[PDB]
């Protein structure tokens, strides 16, 4: 369960090790700023990758990186590749065509990828949160769930469906993965009770139109500013957090960035704290509506910033407020939102790289 | 693809015939008012043959099914019961673990697989399905029998279809996710997810009807219903029998007393302007389920199913209605990127109990 980020040439030497004369899975975690790519081996799951800059901000650059890797590597090494899986930050169809993306131009095309790294019949392109969901499965299968995930609150259904303590395994029930970061990501780890298998269903929840509660004025305010009917991502993003802060201060303080707002909030600033609560009020609305639509056993909040903002979740007041909002739905009169166990990532981990590898296992 | 509805003693008789001397699947399609239950076999070549008896849910209680199962085990040869390889039923509410169903909004009690006789529900080969989960398996059953174009018609073809397929739209389910919607008494939904890595379709039950409706330019109309219900409206409140009745009341404005959803559809078929407008309003909200789900679930196809959909073909047959629905399906901020236009919409155009076919089709994966 461990990953070292190495130089390209260090990597080449690492794979020359006897401990890497085994079948290999090629993996790639592609962001809009940079991309980490490398290999994973076998009861240990070990990965070493190297990083590239998405300098041109064009998804087709990946091809050059692939080619370079094949060049700066011995055929003994390459010939061991049994699977190749990458993830990209946009919708993907057929597991083979990714994009368009709003951070990058171009289209990820598996058919254009080198087959030394992407063996035919053993390769895939994933959506980033698709990979992330596979990552969650990987953590659960490594028996290390409680090390990376903390229970925010246990739902009504957990103890009936599961014998293990909440937070100690993923559970034999649907898990909705949400990643409120740059973009708002979402995937459903569906559980098939007939074959007892989990499958990862990519979703675009963030782009749904926000349904109201008692906030028509606040939504119209954003609508007027965006010139678009607000979707969840508009409220639950960096840009969303900046919006919430400006609406709190009313011009009494200068406008700050998301990172800065979050930093201030950690320092204890009331304006920034109010901003974070507003943001999470809308994140919980994604949860309450999806709790009904998708009937999950668990909802898991993932991503670096979820870990780096642990301070917000540890605060029992905030937690209580988020819980109240998670149950703010008409169907809670029947207990639907109460059914669901909410968890948060509490320790850093690249779920996406682990997910690429695990997806590879279902292929090979 | 065929189902015959018989009497209990009648049913009991035909199962003693040589055609039925084959492994059987016990199935049951359970509704608020009635339940159809019986046996299904594979036929030549890819065909499916069901023999069922009607049961009225007179006690409005889901646990009465238990009595029915008993009545079938006692009153039927043990030689027939021995042929039972799987047992699958569907119920009109959410199901957890394929074993615990309910609660239901039109029936009392909880459907419990553990409380069912093992004779009709063999251990390891049995399940309780949500009705639209069974419906989704039924859509697969039609696809598997090469008869998709007999039961489903294209309303409009989406951008993505030809990108993924050479055959014409409506001729196959297609190698992509299929969202099944059933606007009937309640609004049903399931996603036939498509896993492109193993080319497998898998049915994922949903409760899209109970989501709060997001707005377009209709805040006053949503608020009008809010004031009647004392609840923020969900899609089912606008798309259901009660929803159609509300739309009719809003169209007429007291000027005519209220009539039933069924009465309203009949009037619409006879060209009554007010009922037609009510039906248009109903479909405006159904298309909003569609547009939002088109984004959230990224489906290749959306299929409207149910006796309702079939019997009200007069509505979909009309080009003006279809054009107004199409427009509403595209009414979403994300259509500026073409997401809603990607999707092909289809409708059931021939009566078939998808649920019974689905219970059978699900039973195949268990046996
Ligand atoms: O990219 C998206 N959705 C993405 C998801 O796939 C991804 O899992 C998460 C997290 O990385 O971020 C979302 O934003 O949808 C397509 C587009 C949304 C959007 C928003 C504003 C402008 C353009 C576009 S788009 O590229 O059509
Ligand atoms: O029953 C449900 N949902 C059902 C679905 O499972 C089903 O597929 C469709 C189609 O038949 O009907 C929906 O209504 O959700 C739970 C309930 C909703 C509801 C609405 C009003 C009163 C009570 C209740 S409930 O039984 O909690």
């Amino acid at each position: 369960m461990n990953i070292k980020e190495l130089s390209l040439h260090e990597l080449c030497e690492e794979l020359k090790t006897p401990a890497w004369n085994v079948p290999l899975t090629f993996v790639g975690d592609v962001g809009g700023t940079s991309a980490r790519m490398g290999f994973v081996r076998e009861d240990s799951v070990h990965a070493c990758v190297t990083r590239y800059s998405m300098k041109r901000k064009d998804i087709t650059e990946l091809i050059e990186f692939f080619n370079e890797i094949i060049e700066l590597m011995p055929a003994s090494v390459i010939k061991r590749v049994k699977a190749g899986v990458i993830n990209v930050p946009g919708p993907v169809t057929g597991g083979a065509v990714g994009g368009p993306f709003n951070n990058l131009k171009g289209i990820a095309r598996l058919s254009d990828y080198p087959k030394a790294l992407f063996p035919p019949g053993r390769s895939a392109i994933l959506n980033d949160l698709e990979a992330g969901g596979f990552g969650v499965l990987a953590v659960s299968d490594a028996h290390v769930f409680s090390e990376y995930f903390g229970v925010m609150w246990e739902g009504t259904q957990w103890r009936t469906c599961e014998q293990e303590p909440a937070g100690s395994v993923i559970g034999r029930g649907r898990c909705l993965v949400l990643a409120p970061g740059t973009g708002l990501g979402s995937s459903l780890i569906y559980y098939n009770p007939m074959n007892q298998q989990h499958i990862v269903v990519p979703l675009e929840l963030g782009s749904q139109t926000i349904p109201m509660r008692k906030d028509i004025d606040y939504i119209q305010t954003l609508h007027a500013e965006l010139k678009l009917l607000p979707n969840y991502e508009n409220m639950v993003s960096g840009a969303g957090l900046e919006f919430h802060y400006r609406q709190v201060v009313r011009g009494s303080r200068p406008p700050c960035s998301a990172g800065e707002i979050a930093k201030l909030a950690s320092e204890g600033d009331a304006n920034a704290c109010k901003a974070m609560k507003k943001y999470h009020e809308y994140l919980m609305r994604v949860g309450s509506e999806a709790s009904m639509a998708l009937l999950p056993l668990t909802i898991v909040l993932v991503g670096d910033n979820i870990v780096n903002n642990a301070f917000f979740y540890r605060n029992p007041q905030n937690l209580k407020e988020m819980h109240r909002e998670a149950l703010n739905h008409e169907m809670e009169r029947f207990g639907f939102q109460s059914r669901v166990t909410y968890l948060r990532q509490k320790k850093l981990l690249n779920l996406n790289l682990m997910g690429c590898y695990r997806c590879g296992l279902d292929l090979s």
